[PDB]
């Protein structure tokens, strides 16, 4: 029936550590056969996400394959038994491609460090989106990142009035959502952030203290900074960084504390693989530590619940969900790069509109 | 008024690592004032416990003070408002002393690494003990050790049929109790032990595989031993060791796994303070790690449920709770020493009948 030219960002070289996106990725033109299988759809990409967790997915991606990524897509054509119809908008792991063919079923990540399964594509309904909660939020506060923060705060962490809550890597959408949900529950909220500008942004979002993690680059300096910012100890810790900040938080865990492990930037990106053993510090505190893998919460009931509980708060700007949307498919690797190298100007969820 | 002759084992010297009991402790004669305040009791020690965790309490004990320890005591005399009457039996942290005066109230551990509070003395009721479950079990399966294992397995761990459960430090009372409860719950049970004979003992109690930790003396060999013994991964881990055994387990945690941290022998005793960071391994598995401090479970309701539930299993002989009762106050340090240097003959809980 035909073909169409497309563009893809493919993985040209594996580079450990902080990504050098200009070296890692190559933009290629790809002729795509558009004859559809019975359950297959042709999809046009509208938005893609860039996220730190892509750094390790990339390293597990075979050379020459396209870079996976969360995306918003529009069904251009569909086989008779396709899960979605032409004109439908869907969210799913479509990757850094202008167009793609897929049946939208769950897909095992065959080369992954962990055998994760990417979920089935999710149908979006325009009627839930307005200028206050735009369609792009299906990749942020109404998408994965929102589900990560909200699932953690309603399914694991039980913040109580007077808790002290610490958020490492708090400048992004997930950490600021966590921080604001904790403040609404009556907590004192401490975060870490990378510049004076971000620190004042977090403060004006409700954070009681913000530590400059670049200045406090040791566990000693971090302990010092945490003892000032959290004088009564730490009841909850939402951890995206690991490394020396986490070592310091574990020196001051209160009885009954909870730790959610959302990411470990210090290990995955900075290759800080060794350090003080932490389990010796959780016995007397009876601390509970839980790894987060928010894919487990991708259910219809949870999305409806997220839209209900979070959608209202957001559109009134009570709970603040910002985004930084770059324009242009050719700029996806550069937007990704800012996460690691030039984040000072970024606010909320960084996306690219294609 | 009056006084009496008493003997105490006091702390003569602080040495880290594996204790030299003959060197660390000295038996002294102490004149004890037998004049009682309104609520105080004069108590005679009937049995005392020796435990690995006394190694760290000792190092926090001022030179010259008696060595704390869990004990069973009988009231010889009592003030008018004492909680217990002459002849009553109590369990509490009376220490390595033939006699002592106390009001039996909760007492802060002033010099403790952690602000632990020793609980109020617990009245023992002879109706609970018989030849199958003797009075001495108030220091073992019907005491702190039993409460630690029963509490962890009923209030935190949710073993399911077909689970694989790993227990490090499996040859002690707590480990063997956890292992047999896991087996009752339908699990495949893997333990670590120190000799072929102790491995066969664990196999007699229901363990499905036992790893020799003296041979698998690093994470690599332990990883390989574990892979052979737990080919389908690890669902639950009851950890009293830490160190490279725990490093190995964390490389093979299944989705939804649970880890209970009961002690960290490799760090506390062997001074293994640094190692691979473990939190990077718990995110995809969505593992839950919980520190155990079983003092929080010392309530009247829990002691009654423990006697009903665990006491019944022991009496019905569905569950085996061994004790090694050494005779003689003068031999307390030697009994303690067998925990570290000669445990081959130690079955289960080691204690001293005075
Ligand atoms: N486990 C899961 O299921 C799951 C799900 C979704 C996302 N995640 C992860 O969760 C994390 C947060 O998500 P997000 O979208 O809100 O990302 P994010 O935190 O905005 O990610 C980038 C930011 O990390 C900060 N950063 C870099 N190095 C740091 C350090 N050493 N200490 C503290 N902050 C540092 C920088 O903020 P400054 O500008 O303040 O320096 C940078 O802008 C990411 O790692 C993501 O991969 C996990
Ligand atoms: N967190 C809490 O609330 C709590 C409460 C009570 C007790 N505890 C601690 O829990 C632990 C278990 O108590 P228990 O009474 O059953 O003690 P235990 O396990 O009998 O303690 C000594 C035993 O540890 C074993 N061991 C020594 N080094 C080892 C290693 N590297 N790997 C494996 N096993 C090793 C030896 O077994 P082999 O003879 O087989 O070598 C020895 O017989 C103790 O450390 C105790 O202090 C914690
Ligand atoms: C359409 C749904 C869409 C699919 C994307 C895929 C992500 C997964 C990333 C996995 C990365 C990975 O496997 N690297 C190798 C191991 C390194 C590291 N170790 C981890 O355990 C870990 C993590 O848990 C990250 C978890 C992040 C989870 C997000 O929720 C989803 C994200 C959601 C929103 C790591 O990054
Ligand atoms: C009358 C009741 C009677 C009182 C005794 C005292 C124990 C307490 C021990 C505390 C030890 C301690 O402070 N060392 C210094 C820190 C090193 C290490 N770090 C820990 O976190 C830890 C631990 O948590 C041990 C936990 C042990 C829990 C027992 O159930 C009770 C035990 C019960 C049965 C350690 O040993």
């Amino acid at each position: 029936l035909g073909s169409m030219k497309t563009e893809r960002w493919v993985v040209r070289e594996h580079v450990e550590g902080v990504p050098d996106a200009a070296r890692i990725y190559e933009k290629v033109e790809t002729e795509l056969n558009t004859r559809l299988g019975e359950e297959q759809m042709l999809l046009k990409t509208l938005y893609v996400s860039v996220d730190p967790y892509l750094q390790g997915i990339c390293l597990d991606t075979p050379i020459g394959d396209h870079m996976g990524a969360d995306s918003i897509m529009q069904v251009l054509d569909a086989g008779p038994n396709a899960p979605f119809r032409p004109g439908d908008l869907v969210q799913g792991f479509g990757g850094w491609r202008t167009h793609l063919v897929s049946d939208g079923k769950p897909k095992l990540w065959q080369t992954g460090t962990f055998p994760m399964v990417f979920p089935a594509y999710r149908k979006l309904d325009l009627r839930h989106y307005d200028d206050a909660l735009p369609l792009s939020t299906a990749l942020g506060v109404m998408g994965g990142p929102g589900m990560t923060a909200w699932g953690t705060m309603t399914k694991f962490m039980q913040v109580r009035p007077g808790d002290t809550v610490v958020v490492s890597g708090a400048s992004g959408m997930i950490g600021t959502l966590v921080g604001q949900m904790a403040k609404r529950a009556g907590a004192r909220v401490v975060g870490t952030a990378g510049s004076a500008g971000k620190a004042r942004y977090l403060s004006q979002l409700g954070f009681d203290a913000v530590i400059d993690y670049k200045l406090a680059d040791d566990a000693d300096k971090m302990r010092e900074a945490l003892r000032e910012a959290a004088p009564d100890g730490v009841d909850k810790y939402f951890d995206s960084i690991g490394g020396s900040v986490t070592d310091a938080v574990f020196s001051m865990l209160n009885v009954g504390s909870q730790v959610a492990v959302c990411w470990q930037w210090a290990t995955q990106v900075q290759r800080d693989y060794h350090g003080p053993r932490l389990l010796p510090y959780i016995m007397f505190p009876r601390a509970t530590i839980r790894g987060i893998f928010s894919l487990e919460w991708f259910t219809e009931q949870n999305w409806s619940a997220l839209h209900e509980e979070l959608g209202g708060l957001v559109r009134r700007q009570e709970l603040v969900a910002h985004e930084t949307v770059q324009d242009g498919f050719e700029h996806i690797p550069a937007a990704y790069q800012t996460l690691f190298s030039a984040s000072e100007s970024n606010r909320g969820k960084v996306l690219v509109r294609v």
